[PDB]
């Protein structure tokens, strides 16, 4: 689809009505393949993190890792089709703008690339902006070819708020999800047992980020 008829049609109205949203063959195979090439070549050559502390030993030759990450620009050599991602979530965005919330989307972070080893780690509850730190929106696209997740784990649990039920989404290929950054959707992933990637960015709100740099400060000379 078209970034405009994907967003005005399906995105901004599932955003609105439930907070969370998923749209499956976003960037097709041939591109979904070479962004995974690139993410697997970062990783191979080492630009990832060891991983999160998960168990910190008396020892520590058998300390255990879980989430690596790498921060992406996308202009970085090598990583130019991960920019092309970038670049058409930011379209999806634009064509939503104003129609996502009351939000004024008018910015983002640089790609936060998660890499989970496949050893069993996983990553506890939490809300991405519990503080208001300006934060609306958490888009998450995810690269991992035919992924069985009765096999390798790796769900992306997410307990909206007031509801009893969660809401499970399987980290699948070429998969693109968005879901309201704030308390509304607090979220774990379940142990991976298999290399799980993911290409996270977050869109700033215009208001909320203008003042929590008021709340949080950015000094010039008297
Ligand atoms: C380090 C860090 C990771 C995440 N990642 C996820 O919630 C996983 C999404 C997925 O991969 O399915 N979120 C925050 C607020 C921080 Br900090
Ligand atoms: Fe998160």
């Amino acid at each position: 689809l078209p970034a405009l008829k994907l967003a005005l049609e399906y995105i901004v109205p599932c955003m609105n009505k439930h907070g969370i949203c998923v749209v499956d063959d976003f960037l097709g195979k041939e591109t979904g393949q070479q962004i995974g090439d690139e993410v697997r070549a970062l990783h191979d050559t080492g630009k990832f993190t060891d991983g999160q502390l998960v168990s910190q030993k008396s020892d520590s030759s058998k300390d255990i890792r879980g989430d690596k990450i790498t921060w992406i620009e996308g202009k970085e050599p090598g990583c130019e089709t991960i920019g092309l991602l970038m670049s058409s979530m930011d379209d999806l965005i634009r064509h939503c703008n104003g129609k996502l919330g009351s939000y004024k989307i008018n910015g983002r972070t640089k790609a936060m690339v998660a890499c989970y080893p496949g050893n069993g780690t996983g990553y506890v509850r939490h809300v991405d902006n519990p503080n208001g730190d300006g934060r609306c929106v958490t888009c998450i696209y995810y690269l991992n070819k035919d992924w069985d997740a009765k096999v390798s784990g790796g769900i992306l649990r997410i307990f909206p708020e007031g509801k009893a039920q969660f809401a499970d989404i399987e980290p699948k290929f070429d998969r693109l999800l968005f879901f309201w950054s704030d308390r509304r959707n607090p979220h774990e992933v379940q142990p991976a047992y298999a290399t799980r990637y993911a290409i996270t960015v977050w869109y700033f709100d215009a208001d909320e980020r203008a003042r929590a740099k008021v709340k949080y400060l950015v000094r010039v000379e008297l």
